[PDB]
């Protein structure tokens, strides 16, 4: 029995950027009032999780990253309503206090009480659940899911069905919702429109998921490793593009392609190159690009406001405009009654101790989503 | 008495970036087919024009400028069936030629047959109607009223009301339009929300029109003229603010004053750095910024696009997003019907004759509109 108790357990610990993960004994504090201490059974390896790793994102380390994943609650602190012990749950890197602005408004997600903007590595109280080796370690956007064990808000953590293969629907945590959200909810993809894709990770998958749902009748995906073609395809891709095989810019390809640019494009890379060309390529009069993916920390790009004064309209969003704890629910309740896929995104499935490799698959292009097993 | 006839008239002629305007003789041909030669009644000094001069906006000089006008046709070209001679008219420096990808669009409004974006100072066949000391003259935006008589093509004007006051219903061939429908078509600016305008001149006021209307809570005014902030009130800003008065940047003070942000901004001026201010001012998950002023010719902002992913919305617009031959005549009915003022934005009116005393009143900050009359 491990209520109120300290557990010992492992995890995946980051001591310094751009060192491998390492794999060993911590201590999880149990959880106080308000607080939910949760057994991992999945987590994904998203990109996000290795810019901590390359130093792309900036946030306090030493520290456990992790935060696309699926668990079991182990036990609960005082005063939790929504959770109960033995409860699957998806853990929520953007919360939803319910009582913030950002929560009141009838279109915003990123909860004035998340870690992302400028992040603590954090519980809300400002301390940490977690030791090692007798030194503190920083949580990661209130999730911290590279752990046997972890402790959250209770804002950040919400309750699915009990019958949820955990292995699957951990993507809700973050790839899927993130891109099939941008499509469907950020950009509002219209049918019979043409989108233009750049990035063909799991979260670029994703957006291509959202945009055939949406009835897009041209889905053009764009990547400069060809060998992302096919699974694009296989999830809504009309053509791909490789930008290497031009001598123009993608931009005017793009544009020519769609008879004058397209109606909407995402940048689900990170580099602020790819964000001005997915800007650019989408109609200069009614075009809409969404921002996705995560640029290298304190960068700005550089943009003619031309582009804008045509009239495109450009935004972004973290975790596809989704309220997190509203939508998670129901999002795996719509993918139990089979209204999207899963398994397109998920190439490799690894124990946890093989964390190390999984990044490796995904840094040499070979993969789309390592799920890791506790 | 001249149809068919060339016409000698006296128009306002830009020689040269940084001079005044030259009042002289030009000579103005008959309209070819599907063209319409106005005789003009009036015409707004715009910022816009101003920049022509200044070179802000680069556009082949020499140039008869103005956009923003109201006259009578005195004769229609071959094939014209949207306007007879005696018709009053607006024309229209964003054509509609109701047949390209963005006419057919339901919020398109920057038709492809602009003289906007690569600006050539011609008609439509690429060909000019102007000689002055027998010397081709270019066109501006397919318009050109600072002359006692213009030619357009057909997809540049628009019928209005017979009963119009053309000495206030200029002001719907750009000023008035554009500010307005940036808030209400372009933002979209909702009941009860917080509004930041930067710029107080005419558009900025127009602007200031369409968020009261709209049923904006809040909306405040920013300006570095204070002079500026009467009439700002005047027409519907609970607040101004002047950067001047500030040590901390003035989005810094926005946020502040929103409690986190505004809902909607707009950029009204046409500096880089003050488009970036206006993004930032917006709250960070849900706000909107439109841009509307003109930048500086071929010159790129720097912004980090952080700004976007956390769920802004950035967007510019042309003309107030308003497809311009539906538009103008709608405006114009609902001018006649008291449904918004134009006297507020008129400061001073002149003979056409004192245009460059116009320009100097621009300049020097003491007027919004001054109105020509020919
Ligand atoms: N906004 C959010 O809430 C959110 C959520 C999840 C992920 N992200 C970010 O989204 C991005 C994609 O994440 P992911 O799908 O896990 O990553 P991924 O699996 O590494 O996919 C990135 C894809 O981009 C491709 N690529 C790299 N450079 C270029 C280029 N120059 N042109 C075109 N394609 C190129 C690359 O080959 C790969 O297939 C990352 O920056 C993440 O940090 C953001
Ligand atoms: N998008 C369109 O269709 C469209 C239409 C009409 C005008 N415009 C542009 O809109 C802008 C405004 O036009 P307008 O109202 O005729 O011009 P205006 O009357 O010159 O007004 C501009 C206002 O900006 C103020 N201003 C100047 N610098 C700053 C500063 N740093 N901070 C805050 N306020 C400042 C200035 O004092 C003035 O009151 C110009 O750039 C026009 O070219 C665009
Ligand atoms: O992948 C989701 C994700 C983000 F979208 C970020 F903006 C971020 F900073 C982060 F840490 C993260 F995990
Ligand atoms: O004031 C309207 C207006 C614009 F919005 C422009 F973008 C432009 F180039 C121009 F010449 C103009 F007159
Ligand atoms: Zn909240
Ligand atoms: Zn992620
Ligand atoms: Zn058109
Ligand atoms: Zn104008």
């Amino acid at each position: 029995s491990t209520a109120g108790k300290v557990i010992k357990c492992k995890a995946a610990v980051l001591w310094e950027e751009k060192k491998p993960f390492s794999i060993e004994e911590v201590e999880v504090a149990p959880p106080k009032a308000h607080e939910v201490r949760i057994k991992m059974v999945a987590t994904g390896i998203c990109r996000s999780d290795d810019h901590v790793v390359s130093g792309t994102l900036v946030t306090p380390l030493p520290v456990i990253a992790g935060h696309e994943a699926a668990g079991i609650v182990e036990s609960i602190g005082e005063g939790v309503t929504t959770v109960r012990p033995g409860d699957k749950v998806i853990p929520l890197f953007t919360p939803q206090c319910g009582k913030c602005r950002v929560c009141k408004h009838p279109e915003g997600n990123f909860c004035l009480k998340n870690d992302l903007s400028m992040p603590r590595g954090t519980m809300q109280d400002g301390t940490s659940r977690f030791t090692c080796r007798g030194k503190p370690i920083h949580h990661f956007l209130g999730t911290s899911t590279f752990s046997q064990y972890t402790v959250v808000d209770e804002i950040s953590v919400a309750k699915i069905d009990a019958a949820s293969p955990l292995e699957k629907v951990c993507l809700i945590g973050c790839g899927f919702s993130t891109g099939y959200g941008s499509a469907v909810k950020v950009a509002k993809v219209t049918q019979g429109s043409t989108c233009a894709v750049f990035g063909l990770g799991g979260v670029g998958l994703s957006v291509i998921m959202g945009c055939k749902a949406a009835g897009a009748a041209r889905i053009i995906g764009v990547d400069i490793n060809k060998d992302k073609f096919a699974k694009a395809k296989e999830v809504g891709a009309t053509e791909c593009v490789n930008p290497q095989d031009y001598k123009k810019p993608i931009q005017e390809v793009l544009t020519e392609m769609s008879n004058g640019g397209v109606d909407f494009s995402f940048e689900v890379i990170g580099r602020l190159d790819t964000m001005v060309t997915a800007l650019s390529c989408c109609q200069e009069a009614y075009g809409v690009s969404v921002i996705v993916g995560v640029p290298p920390d304190s960068q700005n790009l550089s943009m003619n406001p031309m582009l804008l004064l045509s009239g495109r309209t450009w935004k972004g969003a973290i975790f596809g405009g989704f309220k997190s704890k509203d939508s998670v629910p129901k999002l795996v309740a719509d993918f139990m009654a089979k209204k999207f896929a899963l398994d397109p995104l998920i190439t490799h499935v690894l124990p946890f101790e093989k964390i190390n490799e999984g990044f490796d698959l995904l840094r040499s292009g070979e993969s789309i989503r390592t799920i890791l097993t506790f």
